[PDB]
């Protein structure tokens, strides 16, 4: 009973330890990458790259299109925007079938291109034959090259290319050249005219190759140059568009830095030129006719032009951070190493990307033709900016993860990598992204399989101080009936499987299972407490009312191999009952639970010769309910832990250990304690899989919190816990109080004669085969020995003895009774009426009657009596208890300790009564004493006996 208020006290903190399996070619992925040693790889994809070109290029060179016709008329003419977009999906079929009715083509990706398909068309060869027997080295390669054959509208492939983005240019130039044909802009140079030629849709057909759009673009640029003479007649005429190019477009530190030295100074000279100032005045005068943004709305609406072109502050900053790149060339071992360095380059270029991105925010098929053609100059010297190098995870031993909006993007050898979390078939997974793709899960398309992951969505709203008047007068969860202990949440996403695989052979997702003994199909027993902490992170009735938090941070580390096996593990801090409010006083917490209850037992628990540990549990009036052992066993010191702490909710019990105050055996007692008070921190008994009813008592979610947060600041109570001195706990007779406190030893005749003159007695009981030694205490000490000084003390039974021995070790046993004779017989006492022999003793002259005399009382004295193989460790007393029996713990049959460990166990265990006894006497709050001095524990021996 009493220790059902303690759940839910204070908060603590765990880190979950896990192995991790690589998934699908993610081990393949981070091995390939560990390619140092900088061989040809470059070179051999470089030649790759080529014959993709090459291929290309003679796949479309001589080649028609047939809807090209249909769909020139859709746009040309006089929905129609349906109707293009669907002729263009069908022209992206076009361009791909010629594509794949090239020959070799099926040759792509196989590794059967390796043969005459590159040896034939030298430094080259050797290159090539380099990566025989090594041909998987190409795989994320070939998944990336894939999507240049894809009739999808994508901005990757070639089909979008020539068919999304160059032929609407081609066409607007066919609606330019009615004014160019007008007002009769023969060009110059192009000699006995017909330019005509170039904007008939047909000619587009010729533009499919590189060699062809090379050859329309270099004529267009002389028709350019003719038109911008034209504006010397003082309407303006529109200027035409080039075409973008076929799909063809980091060796070292030193040859980096002039590419963005050299790019951002042609970029800024092209900032400051009329390029800027013409699209402005351009689309000012344009009035924003015809003028669309972005899945589109056009302009015609209103104001917001002069709002648009003031990201001339765009401008500014990539002026400011150009000259910032004094960092790089001014004030600088590689780059990569330079803390401001890195940054300087990355403010750099994303300032860049926020041009073009302010850019690309307009765009229809009516567009107003001079704005988008100034707009276009403008953005050919943007899309150069894909500079997208990389100053790398699984390089290092670790790599660190966040599972948040949150990652930093630098210290710059520990920079957050996103990590997701995927749930599937019952089977828990980490994935860690790629930095180029960590953005893969903000918008994931929509499932469309049976076969999908269940993606971890993190939901927190960290310090609410995030966002009308001032401190004195909803697409978040936030639940119906500051927020800060409710601002966390988990949610999950149906995501297709096939989206997760394209990302693993694309090399941009690093993929594990997350494993341990109990999460395999062949996994039994109960769970190991670790596995079940982290289930619950996840179980809906903790993110229904959360106790388990999961810290957004987490780490994964990496043993690569060296034919060993390559070795993942992944470390996650949680929080447990999280959101409580620490508990402040909690020994007092428990010091008044204990005050209110009757009932409350004792765990007595202690260090033995023979055992490490020796358990008793005992009543409230002494008697033992059980005392058990280690050997007992029917990772050790987990074990007793574990049973200790069932003890404590079997019996309505607190726990009792040694104080080690002013002292190996006490080195494993100290890791006990560790352990015991770490387990009692946070108590869960229900370790069962199904996991049916975790709400009740000491279930997951209502763990018992027994003990203080271990810190070492520690008096005398740490919870149900309680420590008391371990003066006289194993050599005491429980029956009588009695105990060995004579000071003992043999000095010389004069200071040992009246050592036997402090004696009321020593006489022989021949009808008990014993002799008598009969005293007080008090002639003997100062000290308050107890209520009860006066003893009768008897030489019996058998004691065991080491003794001096020539050849060293020995052992034997011996019976005080029969040697106390035979040297009174050796120096004629006359025992054997049982006259009092006293004064008969201390008149011996000798020393060596003394020192045997002394021996034989010591050993009678000698209550614990113990063999060097722990054949037998037990207490006999000499002193005669309330069954006119002496104590013998070999006799017992469990109403009383079994040996001399269980002794100490239990006696330990008796001070915790004690200590009960203060605890209750004691008024609610008030500090509470257990120093117990060495005369109180006399006192309650010799008083609370048996």
């Amino acid at each position: 009973m009493y220790y059902e208020s303690l759940t839910k006290q204070y908060p603590v903190s765990k880190t979950i330890r896990n192995e991790l399996i690589p998934i699908g070619k993610t081990l393949d992925n981070i091995r390939q990458n560990n390619i140092l040693r900088k061989q040809n790889y470059e070179h051999v994809k470089g030649i790759l790259d080529e014959y993709h070109k090459q291929l290309i290029n003679e796949a479309l060179d001589n080649c028609t299109l047939p809807s090209l016709k249909i769909a020139a008329e859709i746009y040309l003419k006089n929905s129609d925007r349906e109707d293009f977009n669907k002729t263009q999906d069908l022209l992206r079929k076009e361009v791909v079938e010629k594509l794949k009715a090239h020959e070799n083509f099926t040759k792509i990706g196989k590794k059967d291109i390796l043969d005459l398909l590159e040896k034939l068309p030298e430094d080259d060869y050797n290159a090539l034959e380099s990566f025989r027997n090594f041909y998987t080295y190409f795989t994320s390669y070939n998944k990336v090259r894939e999507n240049l054959y894809s009739d999808k509208e994508k901005s990757s492939t070639v089909a979008y290319r020539l068919i999304n983005e160059n032929f609407p240019k081609f066409l607007d130039n066919v609606k330019s050249y009615r004014f160019v044909k007008t007002a009769g802009i023969l060009a110059d140079g192009l000699g006995e005219e017909e330019q005509d030629s170039l904007f008939i849709v047909e000619t587009f057909n010729k533009t499919l190759t590189q060699d062809g759009i090379d050859t329309y673009n270099s004529q267009v640029g002389k028709i350019n140059s003719s038109i911008n003479l034209y504006n010397q007649k003082n309407r303006k005429i529109p200027k035409m568009k080039m075409l973008y190019k076929q799909i063809l477009s980091f060796q070292s530190d030193e040859v980096l830095i002039d590419n963005v030295e050299s790019y951002g100074s042609v970029l800024i000279e092209s900032l400051k030129s009329s390029k800027v100032s013409a699209f402005f005045d351009a689309l000012r005068e344009s009035k924003g006719k015809n003028v669309y943004v972005k899945k589109s709305y056009s302009l015609e609406h209103l104001n917001l032009i002069e709002n648009y072109i003031h990201q001339i502050s765009d401008d500014i900053e990539n002026i400011i951070i150009n000259n910032e790149t004094f960092l790089r060339i001014v004030i600088n071992r590689k780059l990569a190493k330079n803390r401001k360095a890195v940054k300087a380059i990355k403010d750099f270029l994303d300032s860049i990307k926020v041009l073009e991105r302010e850019l690309k925010l307009i765009n229809e098929l009516e567009k107003d033709l001079i704005v988008y053609s100034a707009h276009e100059e403008l953005l050919v010297e943007l899309k150069q900016v894909d500079s997208l190098y990389n100053m790398k995870p699984f390089s290092t031993e670790k790599v660190k993860l966040n599972f948040n909006r949150s990652t930093l993007l630098n210290r710059n050898k520990e920079t957050d990598n996103l990590g997701v979390l995927l749930l599937k078939d019952g089977k828990y997974y980490l994935g860690i992204m790629n930095t180029s793709a960590n953005k893969a899960f903000v918008n994931p398309p929509v499932a469309k399989t049976e076969k999908v992951f269940k993606k971890v969505d993190y939901k927190l709203l960290p310090v609410p101080n995030q966002m009308n008047p001032s401190s004195e007068i909803w697409s978040k969860f936030g639940f119906k009936f500051e927020v800060e202990k409710q601002g966390y949440k988990l949610t999950y996403t149906d995501i297709d499987e096939t989206y997760i695989n394209d990302l693993i052979e694309r090399n941009e997702l690093y993929l594990f299972q997350i494993y341990n003994k109990d999460f395999s199909m062949y996994s039994k027993g109960k769970l190991n407490l670790h596995t079940l902490y982290f289930m619950m992170l996840f179980d809906q009735r903790n993110i229904d009312d959360v106790v388990y938090k999961l810290n957004g941070e987490a780490e994964v580390f990496y043993r690569p191999a060296s034919y060993s096996k390559d070795k993942f593990t992944l470390h996650i801090p949680i929080t447990m009952n999280f959101g409580v409010d620490e508990v402040k006083r909690f020994n007092d917490a428990v010091n008044s639970a204990i005050r209110i209850d009757e009932n409350v037992n004792v765990i007595g628990i202690d260090r033995g010769e023979r055992n490490l540990l020796y358990v008793v549990v005992i009543d409230s009036k002494g008697n033992i309910l059980e005392q058990i052992s280690l050997n007992s066993i029917i990772g050790y010191l987990s074990q007793v832990v574990n049973v200790v702490a069932k003890l404590v909710l079997k019996y309505n019990a607190i726990i009792c250990l040694e104080d080690l105050n002013f002292g190996v055996e006490k080195q494993v007692y100290q890791k006990f304690e560790k352990m015991l008070i770490d387990k009692l921190n946070y108590l869960v008994i229900d370790k069962s899989r199904e996991q049916t009813s975790p709400k009740e008592l000491g279930g997951a979610l209502n763990a018992l919190q027994l003990t203080s947060k271990f810190k070492s600041e520690l008096g005398k109570q740490s919870g149900v816990i309680y420590y008391v001195p371990a003066y006289l706990t194993s050599k005491i007779d429980p029956t009588t109080g009695f105990a060995n406190l004579f000071y003992m030893k043999c000095e010389n005749v004069e200071k040992s004669k009246r050592f036997f003159d402090g004696f009321d007695f020593i006489r022989f009981n021949a009808l008990e085969n014993v002799f008598e030694f009969g005293f007080d205490y008090r002639s003997f000490t100062q000290r308050a020995c107890g209520i009860n000084s006066k003893w009768t003390v008897c030489t019996n039974g058998e004691r065991i003895i080491k003794y001096r021995n020539p050849d060293k070790n020995d052992e034997k046993v011996v019976v005080v009774t029969d040697e106390m004779k035979n040297l009174f017989e050796q120096y004629k006492i006359p025992y054997e009426d049982g006259r009092n022999v006293k004064d008969m003793i201390i008149s011996n002259e000798e020393a060596e009657f003394y020192r045997r005399l002394y021996r034989l009382l010591q050993q009678t004295l000698q209550m614990r009596n113990s063999t060097s193989d722990g054949t037998r460790d037990y207490i006999i007393s000499p002193v005669k208890n309330k069954r006119e029996a002496y104590f013998n713990s070999e006799l017992s049959d469990g109403s009383v300790p079994k040996d001399a460990d269980a002794n100490g166990a239990y006696n330990i265990a008796r001070k915790g009564l004690w200590v009960l006894e203060q605890i209750r006497q004691k008024s609610e709050g008030e500090k509470i004493n257990l120093a117990m001095t060495n005369a109180e524990w006399l006192e309650y021996a010799q008083t609370h006996l048996l």
